[PDB]
Parts: structure tokens; C-alpha cells; sequence
């Protein structure tokens, strides 16, 4: 590539993100003052924990969803081979979710946005996953602390999800090819706002590679407990990408293929 096709790349990586973000920043931000109640925050810890567990697994599938059309509209993806686009989603969705609820995290209170309000640890503990829970606040207050902008998150999210390293790629050579270019536009457009710094502070990958595995350990542990909670009120997209032996669905497929 050149140095206008890189500046296109940008911009092109930047409207993608706007248009499949889910939940606008400002709208986030204006919701900052809309807290649960002391009163609210003791009924979702009175709730069941296969209540809690399937109104997450929903707002983790809303999520995801939104990061599948990133995907499609994302320079370069589509034209991937189908095996090498359900690799990259089936490895990275959760992953670029992971990293763009940071914008749904409140570090002056320790909240994130949930339903309407935002609530810190203690809304979740009817799940009985703790550790998952403060690892995953905990990493939304690392990259809070990162003060990234919309246009920052854009670009990393792109590069979380186009890894040529994932492995099942039939394509490693196109994905290469794709990384890299997408990689010179995070840089890119880095080096014209003097932002390079940041570099050094992103989290490692093995760092998002943990909390997807905690999330999978967690789930067996609970599909344990409640498989037909599991297999009747989970969302058919959350059992193919996080459930055994849940890949039997084709979601992302029909997705996919669909435009
Ligand atoms: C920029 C916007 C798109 C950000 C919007 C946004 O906030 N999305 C996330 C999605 C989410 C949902 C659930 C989790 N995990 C859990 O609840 C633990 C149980 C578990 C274990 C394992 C699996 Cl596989 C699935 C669930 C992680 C993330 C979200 O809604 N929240 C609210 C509550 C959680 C605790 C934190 C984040
Ligand atoms: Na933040």
C-alpha cells in the first residue's frame, strides 16, 4: 500500500466502527449519573443464578452481534475465504467485545452500564463467577485508564479481530496481508495525533486470551448446574461461539452470508 491508501484505511476502519458501535459514546457518558439504587442492587443479587447467567449471555450475544457486522462492513474481511471469516469471529468477537465494553466503564465508581443503569461487582454476584467478574472490571479499568479515543478503538478492535495468527486460517498469507495494512493505519494515525505511547501500555494478547478462556470454564461450570437452562434460554449464537458442545448451530453462517 501507499501513504493516501493507508489515510483511506483510517478513515474507512473509523466509519465502520461508528456504524455497527452498538451504543453511541455520548450516550454512555449521559447515562453516568443513572445509578442503581442500593434497593436495586439487592434484587439482582436476590435473583436466581441461572436468571443472571441467561440476561448476560443475552447482553453478551447483543454485543457480539454488533462486532459480526463490524466484521462484514470491515475493509478487507469479507473478501477472506468463509472457513478464514468464521475462524477470525469464532476467536475475536468475544475479544473486540471485551475491549469495547471499556467505553461502558464508569473508573470514577467502578460501574458499567447494565440494563438501563450502571452497577458495580456486587450487581453480579447471583452468577457465582467472582474471579470472572473482577478480572473483567479490572481490565475495563486498565483500558480506561488508557483514555482511548473512538477513532483508537476503532483501529485496535479491527487489528484484535484480523490476527493472522489465529489458528485454522486456510488463508494465512491474505490475512497477513490485511493485518498489516490495517496495522500501518493504527500506527499511522498514532504517529499524526502523537499518540505512539499507548503502544507500550495495550494489554498483551494473552491477557484477552485468558478472559475468553475464564468466560468458556466459567460456562461449562454453570451448563454443569443448568444444562437445560443452557440448551432452552440461551441465545443459539452465544452456544455456537462459547457452549460445548454448542458449535453443532450455524449462526454466524446465515449472518454472514445475509446482504
Ligand atoms: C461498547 C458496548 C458494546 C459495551 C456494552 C457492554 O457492556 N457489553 C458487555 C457484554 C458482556 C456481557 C457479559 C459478560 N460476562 C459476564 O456477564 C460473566 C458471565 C459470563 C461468563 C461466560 C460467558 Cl461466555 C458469558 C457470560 C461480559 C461482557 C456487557 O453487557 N457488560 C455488562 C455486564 C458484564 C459483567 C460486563 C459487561
Ligand atoms: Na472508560
Amino acid at each position: 500500500a501507499s501513504l493516501t491508501e493507508i489515510e483511506h484505511l483510517v478513515q474507512s476502519v473509523c466509519k465502520s466502527y461508528r456504524e455497527t458501535c452498538q451504543l453511541r459514546l455520548e450516550d454512555l457518558l449521559r447515562q453516568r449519573s443513572n445509578i442503581f439504587s442500593r434497593e436495586e442492587v439487592t434484587g439482582y443479587q436476590r435473583k436466581s443464578m441461572w436468571e443472571m447467567w441467561e440476561r448476560c449471555a443475552h447482553h453478551l450475544t447483543e454485543a457480539i452481534q454488533y462486532v459480526v457486522e463490524f466484521a462484514k462492513r470491515l475493509s478487507g474481511f469479507m473478501e477472506l475465504c468463509q472457513n478464514d471469516q468464521i475462524v477470525l469471529l469464532k476467536a475475536g468477537a468475544m475479544e473486540v467485545v471485551l475491549v469495547r465494553m471499556c467505553r461502558a466503564y464508569n473508573a470514577d465508581n467502578r460501574t458499567v452500564f447494565f440494563e438501563g443503569k450502571y452497577g458495580g461487582m456486587e450487581l453480579f454476584r447471583a452468577l457465582g463467577c467472582s474471579e470472572l467478574i473482577s478480572s473483567i472490571f479490572d481490565f475495563s479499568h486498565s483500558l480506561s485508564a488508557l483514555h482511548f479515543s473512538e477513532d483508537e478503538i476503532a483501529l485496535y478492535t479491527a487489528l484484535v479481530l484480523i490476527n493472522a495468527h489465529r489458528p485454522g486460517l486456510q488463508e494465512k498469507r491474505k490475512v497477513e496481508q490485511l493485518q498489516y495494512n490495517l496495522e500501518l493505519a493504527f500506527h499511522h494515525h498514532l504517529c499524526k495525533t502523537h499518540r505512539q505511547s499507548i503502544l507500550a501500555k495495550l494489554p498483551p494478547k494473552g491477557k484477552l486470551r485468558s478472559l475468553c478462556s475464564q468466560h468458556v470454564e466459567r460456562l461449562q461450570i454453570f451448563q454443569h448446574l443448568h444444562p437445560i437452562v443452557v440448551q432452552a434460554a440461551f441465545p443459539p449464537l452465544y452456544k455456537e461461539l462459547f457452549s460445548g458442545g454448542g458449535e453443532k448451530h450455524k449462526i454466524l453462517h446465515r449472518l454472514l452470508q445475509d446482504s
